[PDB]
């Protein structure tokens, strides 16, 4: 049974919270090597949400990885948030992965909201060199962005780092979840072999939010998501800013699967828009792109989903994956599921499972409306 | 002390659920001249949101204007609905009202939520000529909608109205809340010389669905609001259906005022627009415009009012209409900041009254960014 007061020790919350969190926001669950772990669901305290506790020989925190805070400006706001210097790196599109060793020697690659998933940990290994990394220091937490074409989460191709890849953008201490500075983080991972996410350059504050401006120029005629900004101690903490592109991006796939996303969402991203055209535009004809764009990402797919279900396809979209064998895939899709993802085995040959995720809020009510039911 | 026996006994909704209505609201208040009345804010029963119902000589339930269903599609879902024939009317954009006699001869205009409108009365009085009518059918409410530029409400210029005019789209009986067929209503409208919305035909249903198509293609063309399909009989409730540039016209005015809408607005009406490319748009010439046009009413209202209040200003709505005397216009934001509006007396020349309504969510959450808050 779960030791509530020793993690009430690793943790600075309460025994008492952390059974009124046993109601709901707080799992009990069998992972790695015959260990009982703890999943955070909500965050509570100082945790953060994706918290793990692994109870081994030591009881090790996997703090959750923190909510990055957004800005629709660069000015004042850059100003006003950062000091001195501010270290500007590039937001990578995929899903966030912390990989650390256990007091078992096993490593684990967590997704965000804490849970081990078999396909994550067993390509982290494949195409990261972590061995002597983890042997001289097994308390730090790598943090990072699995980005590429074949990726079963996020999809986005990336050739330079091949169909799969990976990008550390922070080391963050167990526990207590405390980052190393940028550029330490930095030198420390490349004397491990260890890849860095992009990094522009670290500008004095004042001409921050121009050189931000530029890059972000630069990433979306590019089609990259966007920007992330640092403190460079990381004493402050950290702001994020993306591109129209990226938001023509997440619109469009948004307002392919309209019914799968809970609406706004949909009012977020649009306002994004509002304050960027009034800050990095320099024409009207800017502007105008801007609203080609816009009205683009949402009317033409929405109009290819309503004709593709009209004739008779179910909503859904695969993604090519590299597994160990068909058994391996047949799991992932079960940890998918038990995250309220509808998913099957499409295809399989040799080790390339063909993933398929199903839309189907989108495709019921869509049927629905085609077949006359009211709004 | 309300009777609510008899109140239960003119609307057939239980005693007990009234007053466990009016222990939230449900409201009772005083109007015209010393009456009392009860005013449903929220539906109850088989009664609707903004009915009315007046303690007089005789106790008169004016029922409020029942929702209309909406559809995305014109086919097959008129023919899944309808039966036989289907009667199709302007869809007029403006502000609802409900004209009746009460038993104690006073003439009231209803807004939608069952107030009486200083203004609308003496407009509607002034406008018709009712006294024939009621003294004919005192029991008889007059439904249509306030239309035109120098509207109080909602303002869209409609020439046939001049700055300001009248249509009736119902006539419906007191208390049952029951509606006379549309060619005897129109007749009868007619007949005393009171004005009809447009009626385009009454159409069997096979047809129907395609000249509804001709008639939205052309309303659209024109700048107008859309449709309204009727049952001739009126046996099966109405369906409200809307053309595009409603639409672009509707997100326009929302993104000038983007945290004080929704938040959809937004996702709502941006869902019929793909729709109505799938089934209305012939070519993708059609198809690119629409969503050129949709782009533009998004960004463009929004980027102004960002602008308009980085240089200082206050995100408001001005609107003029014609007033009696100033002492009229006055009355009128009395009346308009009793029901919650931000509302002042920006200006009044000879008879013409600019009403300054101000939102100030718009003005606050746009100001938080613009002096650097955060996300
Ligand atoms: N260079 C980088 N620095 C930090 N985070 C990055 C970087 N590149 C990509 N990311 C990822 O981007 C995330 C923030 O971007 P995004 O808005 O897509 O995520 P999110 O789901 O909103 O996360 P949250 O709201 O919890 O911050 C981070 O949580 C991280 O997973
Ligand atoms: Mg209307």
């Amino acid at each position: 049974d779960i030791p509530f007061d020793l993690i009430q020790e690793r943790t600075g919350v309460p025994s008492s919270r952390l059974k009124v969190a046993f109601a709901r926001g707080s799992l009990r669950l069998l992972e790695s090597a015959g260990m009982q772990a703890l999943l955070f669901k909500k965050p509570l305290g100082d945790l953060e949400a994706g918290t793990v506790i692994y109870l081994g020989d030591e009881t090790e925190v996997i703090r959750g990885f923190p909510k990055i805070r957004r800005t629709l400006l660069l000015s004042p706001t850059i100003q006003e948030h950062f000091r001195d210097r501010v270290a500007v790196e590039e937001k990578m599109n995929g899903y966030n992965v912390r990989i650390a060793c256990l007091s078992s020697g096993e490593t684990v690659a967590l997704t965000r909201g804490g849970h081990v998933c078999p396909f994550t940990t067993r390509k982290a290994q494949e195409l990261l060199d972590l061995s002597e990394f983890f042997r001289e220091h097994p308390d730090l937490v790598i943090c990072g962005e699995m980005i590429g074409r074949d990726n079963p989460y996020v999809s986005q191709d990336y050739p330079e780092v091949g169909p799969l890849g990976f990008r550390v953008f922070d080391l963050r201490e167990k526990n207590t979840n405390r980052p190393l500075p940028v550029e330490e983080r930095r030198a420390l991972l490349d004397s491990y072999g260890l890849p860095n996410v992009r990094l522009f350059g670290v500008y004095p504050i004042e001409e921050a939010a121009s050189e931000v401006a530029d890059i972000i120029r630069a990433l979306g005629m590019a089609g990259r998501e966007g920007v992330v900004m640092k403190d460079p101690s990381m004493e402050v903490p950290p702001l994020k800013y993306t591109s129209s592109q990226a938001h023509a991006r997440e619109l469009a796939y948004a307002f392919s699967y309209p019914f799968d996303f809970g609406r706004p969402f949909f009012f977020s991203r649009v306002i994004r828009e509002g304050f960027q055209a009034y800050e990095l535009d320099e024409s009207d004809d800017e502007t105008r792109e801007r609203a080609r764009r816009l009205g683009e990402a949402i009317i033409y797919p929405m109009l290819e989903r309503i004709k593709s279900i009209s004739a008779g396809e179910a909503a859904y979209e695969d993604t090519v994956i590299d597994v160990e064998d068909r058994e391996a895939a047949e799991e992932f899709i079960r940890h998918l599921v038990r995250l309220g993802v509808s998913a099957t085995l499409a295809d399989y040959r040799d080790g390339r499972a063909t993933i398929r995720r199903f839309y189907q809020s989108t495709t019921d009510r869509i049927n629905n409306y085609l077949k006359g039911g009211l709004y």
